[PDB]
């Protein structure tokens, strides 16, 4: 796997997206990995629809929470997901309202990452594309990042609760990092990612709940 890959520049990744006041990043984080493998498979780059998750994952939450596996499954099961258009995201729960002629990406499973393995979490992004991953953004520290590669110590591995995106990885200055995209909006942290350390102890959890999607 290379030393550095980051795919935003080979045009995998949306733009970034603000969850509002909705506990949907699980939705934001599966959403952003599907858009990666569309682009990978039909070399198109979409917006497709969290609020489509939102509404319709009844393993999950809604906006009281979720996991990018429930998503998964319910978009292979659904047999599609629709674009961003045909379900506008409005942030907020609803009844189901899947139209399948706005469907725009399909999805035929999931797999998931060793627990704590960042070396798999590698391997993964470098072939596959952007993966989704759970870490813990509870700290102050994390909340005002604004730039370098982010660790704080009392981040912890074992208080996962928020679903973000794995879009690449690389060094700094001689510091490892994952580039992770979040749903905090434009406005947060560095134009809305995040370099967070990456080969520091497996930091807030990085790589104890990642998956994606096949197609
Ligand atoms: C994240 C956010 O919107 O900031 C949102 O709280 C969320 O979905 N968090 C996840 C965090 C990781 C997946 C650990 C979460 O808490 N998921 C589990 C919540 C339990 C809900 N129960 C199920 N299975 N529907």
């Amino acid at each position: 796997a290379p030393d550095s890959v980051d795919y935003r520049k080979k045009g995998y990744v949306t733009p970034v997206k603000n969850q509002g006041q909705c506990g949907s990043c699980w939705a934001f984080s599966s959403v952003g990995a599907l858009e990666g493998q569309l682009k990978k498979k039909t070399g198109k780059l979409l917006n497709l629809s969290p609020q489509n998750l939102v509404d319709c994952v009844s393993e999950n939450d809604g906006c009281g929470g979720g996991y990018m596996t429930n998503a998964f499954q319910y978009v292979q099961k659904n047999r599609g997901i629709d674009s961003e258009d045909a379900y506008p995201y409005v942030g907020q729960e609803e009844s189901c309202m899947y139209n399948p002629t706005g469907k725009a990406a399909k999805c035929r499973g999931y797999r998931e990452i060793p627990e704590g393995n960042e070396k798999a979490l590698k391997r993964a992004v470098a072939r596959v594309g952007p993966v989704s991953v759970a870490i813990d953004a509870s700290l102050t520290s994390f909340q005002f990042y604004s730039k370098g590669v982010y660790y704080d110590e009392s981040c912890n591995s074992d208080n996962l609760n928020h679903a973000v995106l794995a879009v690449g990885y690389g060094i700094q200055k001689g510091n490892k990092h994952w580039i992770i995209k979040n749903s905090w909006g434009e406005n947060w942290g560095n134009k809305g990612y995040i370099l967070m350390a990456r080969n520091k102890n497996n930091a807030c959890g990085i790589a104890n709940l990642a998956s994606f999607p096949k197609m």
